[PDB]
């Protein structure tokens, strides 16, 4: 949950608006300042009632002239849109350390292995794909991308895999074989 | 300037370490708390003896166990590493916002439209790439991916164009009709 609060130019409001939040049992992940006279905050979600009458009491503080929601910290902002540009690929991306443990996993890398992203983060490649050597790979220092036919829960698909900076690892996707002749017959005159 | 601060899980720390800051008068832009125990600042340039006084400060806060200089802030990391995956992709990768004008693009976009990033992103979708109506389709309210057989520069491009969360745009993805079918050929052995 992100709030953003308005204020005035006066000496203790930040102080007095974490005291708040630990006065009421937020933990808080971040705060940020804009000179200008807004203070973004960030912490877990509140239920409604807890989240209502917090509004109000921010809104008491002397210095404050409003509070709102806001959808990012003006640090989130840019990697949030990073995010979500490679969640809407249609088909599995996902990427993987230099152990080859995944990291980043799109929802159609969860929802093709048949599970959420913390459960899907806690394997190795090898194990979520039969038929390629990730490791080996991966330790061949690779400068191209490489491409594997692969079959996944008997499904034909095309896997491409290519490293991520310096060797940081690597990330790949996924095409159903039939979904790309489908999709090329989607021209016929 | 951003520093790390290593701490014990002591109450009122963090907020002593703020009251610190408001009192030097530094113009403290952001803090991140990692869960485990660790707090990270960002705020505006200090001369040199004085960041020298702040570091040394900081580090007699009663529970601080360390301070160091980074050079970046979670988030910065976060896109760093998902700025590295969208640049490693192999193929043409864009986004474009409710304008269809150009937001993000990964290098082997900025090869195919021989222009860098920042004169792509002066550009709406349908000035780069014939044959779709890329605004028309933004106002469509689409639901679904599109599948379109593009020519760029003389070469054949099958794109797929995915609207993007609570509609804010879309992901633009475009394969070469000819690299899929010498991948498929290859997938034969």
């Amino acid at each position: 949950m992100r709030l953003e609060v308005f204020c005035e130019d006066r000496l203790g409001l930040t102080r007095e608006l974490l005291d708040l939040l630990v006065l009421r049992g937020i933990d808080l992940r971040g705060i940020e300042i804009d000179p200008i006279g807004r203070i973004y905050l960030n912490f877990a979600e509140l239920e409604f009632e807890s989240f209502s009458s917090l509004m109000a009491e921010i809104r008491r503080i002397a210095g404050v002239t409003d509070v709102r929601t806001v959808p990012w910290m003006p640090s989130e902002r840019e990697h949030l849109a990073l995010s979500a540009l490679l969640e809407a690929l249609p088909e599995p991306v996902l990427s993987v350390d230099m152990k080859s443990k995944v990291d980043m996993a799109n929802p159609a890398s969860c929802q093709l292995f048949g599970q959420k992203l913390d459960r899907l983060r806690n394997h190795t490649a090898a194990q979520l794909i039969n038929g390629f050597n990730f490791l080996r790979w991966l330790e061949s220092e690779p400068q191209d991308s490489h491409n594997e036919h692969v079959v996944i829960n008997g499904q034909n698909f095309l896997m491409e895999i290519t490293p991520v900076y310096l060797q940081d690892e690597n990330d790949q996707h996924v095409l159903t074989a039939v979904v790309m002749l489908r999709s090329t017959i989607r021209m016929g005159r």
